[PDB]
């Protein structure tokens, strides 16, 4: 209508118009009211061309003060991309502020840090965070500013990045404006996400692809495909792997050497062919490869400090323990470096795989053996075998010389900790850990080798730096185990230190942000008061998309683009729902509830990807690819622990209402057989847990209280139509509303249950009957 209009009245009659639609809408109303002027002459300039003419209008003059200077060639304008996760793409934009503030000769030159993690690009975000730079002050001064185009993000970007970065503007409700001044010099991080036509639209712009190490090894200088970083390769995480690695492969003698600080050897591409030959992982990342080193060098630097690596002081006895150490510890990095992840694959098992760990203590004069035995063969070799089957593990990981002078030295070969009293397993556990007591906060956490393993992983992470990220169904030990940890290291102190999260689907990142630095307070209090560390844990974290958030928090080591501060003793933990997919049976019945779903599967935009949310057993966002292969399984709920929790639960009942001992039997043979029953019934539950259990003792325990009002009652309304335990009633009761009723095979359930009930009320009628005969008492 205005176009119309205005072209009735006095205007340009030259004007220059153009129209773009996307042909598979055309049918709408724009195109359709010019289609007559539909041009068939559709305009195209091959890739190279766009390139050229936005790397020269992004292309800052000489006599320019401006952030460009460091960029290719005064580009104001970079993206930096990888095809996957955790190549140097943050690097590289550090070391290119670095660079900047060494050439520029300027006092300060701001970084500015922006995440893009919703889904859909909040431009008016990214505006406000901006806007505080429009002073004057910066408009004349050199300025970075880095945006991370977190995976999180699946539209918005390609309209986003056009408008700041080629149209030079963003614009939001209120009508303040950003213009991007060449002074200031932009860098997009971005994964490459690649599905779509011959070229992509980051191609047209500037770009730097950072390689992985095969890449680099392969591939290759240049600026804009970047190889080793020479800080890194010259630091102690590299190098003390690295030379301890070159001598091994070389067969060289260990007995004498010892890293000397500062020291560096070889060249990137030795260093890069060392550490992929041994790490494991075929085509690792950059993030995986430091992993491997940062575990290998602390675990090597305590080697070094250790008493059987001092100046001799043992004699010769100990000859080869160096290359028993390189050895072992390349075979145990396995754990904590492999991935454990392989539209659904992420998947595998804690059980799936040994873990055998060997730890330098504190004190520098034990160690300590866990996960592994040490078993002598006929060839005069040593090999490491399960402690549970006694199978190998690896075999002639030392020699027979080095097992008996490390046996004359007293250290504690082929421990059964599963047999060793508690007192021993806790002493064993806080020396590992550096603890000087064994103030033991929780006789009921069975200290097992597998938790033990467990607890002694999460602290070998904390220890080197990595993340530590878990994953494990609802009830499987995380929580306990960190809470069993937490206590251990606390030792009775007063000191809150252990921070719990539990995230949701409406956890936004302010307040990640929010709870990160209420933890680093509170770990920097602890530490001056009571120099206990912090925990932190995000309990649920994949549940939302602010899940970037926590990537920031564990991998990039930094808090909305601001760094986190070392020296706080903050540790963080973050525990993710696993990735599975109802059945086809359970989703047709969900399908076919009332009226069925409101929107069909195909219609939903809830989804990842090619699966809707409602089709999973838990509602979980997609992992960041840089948590990928971090995370393991803390394993399956064995049924020897879930019948302990039961009894616990069932005994803390006994001693709350006072039960006796064959009731006790009778409610935990029962909550036993429901579990089972729901999870061999995949077609009517999906989910199984202990919260269920203690749903259906606290549902017990309210009939058995009401029991002596429910039966009387009963008793005469049942007599209006003209005897029973409390404790068996009120347990069919709790048994009928919290499995019997949500069931559609209700009779199989029942025939399951009443074999454990006692006499004569082992009978799936009686059940029935007296379910039925209390609901109508509720009506009544
Ligand atoms: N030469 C190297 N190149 C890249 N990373 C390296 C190198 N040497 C060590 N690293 C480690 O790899 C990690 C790379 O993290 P970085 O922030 O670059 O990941 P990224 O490119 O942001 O990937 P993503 O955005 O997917 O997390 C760093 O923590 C760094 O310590
Ligand atoms: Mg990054």
């Amino acid at each position: 209508e205005l176009f119309h209009n205005l072209c009735t009245q006095q205007h340009r009659e030259d004007y220059q118009l153009v129209m773009v639609c996307d042909g598979d809408w055309e049918h709408c109303y724009l195109p359709s009211a010019f289609s007559q002027h539909k041009v068939f002459v559709t305009p195209q300039a091959p890739l190279e061309a766009i390139q050229a003419y936005l790397a020269g209008h992004y292309r800052v003059p000489k006599q320019t003060l401006s952030a460009a200077a460091v960029f290719n060639d005064r580009l104001c304008v970079g993206i930096v991309a990888s095809e996957r996760a955790g190549v140097g793409k943050s690097l590289y934009v550090k070391r290119l502020h670095d660079k900047m503030k060494m050439q520029l000769n300027v006092k300060n030159v701001p970084l500015k840090t922006i995440r893009l993690i919703d889904p859909q690009v909040d431009e008016s975000r990214v505006l406000g965070a901006l806007l505080p730079f429009l002073d004057a002050q910066y408009q004349k001064v050199p300025v970075l500013f880095h945006l991370d185009v977190t995976s999180s993000v699946q539209t918005g970007i390609w309209v986003f990045l056009f408008k700041l970065l080629i149209l030079q503007y963003l614009m939001d409700i209120n009508g303040k404006m950003w213009l991007r001044n060449p002074c200031h010099l932009y860098i997009v991080e971005i994964l490459e996400r690649r599905t779509v036509p011959q070229f992509s639209f980051l191609d047209i712009f500037p770009k730097v692809t950072c390689r992985p190490p095969k890449e680099v090894i392969d591939m290759e200088r240049s600026d804009t495909e970047p190889g080793m970083d020479l800080w890194e390769f010259c630091s102690e995480t590299f190098q003390r792997p690295y030379q301890y690695l070159r001598r091994f492969n070389q067969n060289q003698d260990l007995d004498t050497f010892q890293y000397q600080e500062g020291s560096v050897e070889g060249t990137p591409e030795e260093c890069l062919q060392h550490f992929l030959f041994h790490c494991g992982v075929i085509n690792p990342s950059w993030s995986e490869l430091r992993n491997f080193a940062r575990f290998l060098n602390y675990q090597l630097r305590d080697c070094e400090a250790s008493l059987f690596c001092n100046p001799s002081f043992i004699g010769d006895t100990l000859r080869g323990f160096k290359k028993f150490v390189v050895t072992f510890m390349i075979f145990m990095a396995r754990d904590f470096a492999t991935p454990s992840l392989h539209p659904f694959s992420l998947r595998k098992r804690w059980e799936s795989e040994p873990h055998p760990y060997v730890f330098f203590n504190d004190d520098h004069t034990t160690m300590t053996f866990i996960g592994f035995h040490l078993q002598p063969n006929i060839n005069g070799s040593v090999d490491a075998i399960s402690h549970l089957t006694g199978k190998v593990i690896k075999r002639d990981v030392m020699t027979r010389d080095l097992y008996q002078g490390l046996l004359l030295q007293r250290v504690p070969f082929n421990v059964d900790f599963d047999k060793l009293p508690r007192h021993k397993k806790l002493e064993r556990l806080c020396l590992t850990l550096g603890i000087p007591q064994a103030t033991d906060p929780d006789k009921t956490y069975e200290l097992t080798t597998d938790n033990m393993l467990k607890i002694l992983a999460i602290e070998m992470r904390f220890r080197c730096g990595i993340p530590v990220i878990i994953m494990g169904e609802t009830g499987c030990g995380k929580t306990r185990l960190i809470k069993f940890l937490s206590d251990l290291r606390r030792g009775g102190t007063n000191a809150d230190t252990i921070k719990l999260v539990k995230v949701h689907g409406g956890t936004t990142a302010d307040m990640i942000y929010s709870r990160v630095r209420e933890a680093e307070n509170v770990a920097f209090a602890n530490k001056d008061q009571h120099q206990l560390d912090t925990i932190l844990f995000f309990d649920e974290a994949n549940t939302t998309e602010a899940i970037s958030c926590i990537k920031e928090v564990l991998c990039d080591h930094m808090v909305d683009g601001q760094p986190l501060a070392e020296d706080s003793g903050l540790h963080i933990i973050a525990a993710c729902n696993p990735y599975r997919k109802h059945s086809e049976e359970m989703i047709c019945r969900l399908e076919s509830a009332g009226l069925g779903y409101r929107v069909s599967m195909e219609e939903t935009a809830d989804r990842l990807g090619s699966i809707p949310l409602r089709q999973l057993v838990y509602r979980v966002h997609a992992l960041p690819p840089s948590l990928i292969p971090l995370v393991w399984d803390f394993g399956q709920l064995s049924d020897v622990a879930e019948k302990l929790y039961i009894q616990q639960i069932v005994q803390r009942l006994v001693e709350s209402i006072s039960l006796d001992e064959n009731g006790t039997r009778v409610i935990t043979e029962v909550l036993c057989a429901s579990q089972g029953f729901m999870r061999k019934t995949e077609d009517e539950c999906s989910f199984v847990s202990l919260r269920d259990v203690e749903r259906c003792v606290k549902v017990f325990r309210w009939f058995h209280e009401h029991s002596a009002m429910l039966l009387a009652q009963l008793n005469a309304f049942l007599s209006k139509s003209s005897e029973r335990d409390p404790v068996l009633w009120s347990l069919m009761l709790a048994i009928g509303v919290c499995y019997h009723a949500s069931l559609e095979k209700k009779d199989s359930y029942r025939k399951a249950i009443a074999r454990f009930f006692p006499k004569p009320y082992d009978d799936s009628r009686l059940l029935l009957d007296e379910i039925t005969r209390a609901q109508d008492l509720f009506l009544d």
